[PDB]
């Protein structure tokens, strides 16, 4: 499962996740949390704001 994220930000938990805008984001735990989703990136794992990131991450 692959997400893309247009919308700058920094995680609000610190089990969350910050980002820049068209950021590749891996998508990986999404449904106990309709609204922060946990994705990859680098290394860690973390939450995401879901309105600043739409399914189509792609390369």
């Amino acid at each position: 499962m692959e997400a893309i994220a247009k919308h700058d930000f920094s995680a609000t938990a610190d089990d969350e996740l910050s980002f820049r805008k068209t950021q590749i984001l891996k998508i990986l735990n999404m449904e106990d949390d309709s609204n922060w989703y946990r994705a990859e990136l680098d290394g860690k794992e973390g939450l995401i704001p879901s309105n600043y990131i739409e399914m189509k991450n792609h390369d």
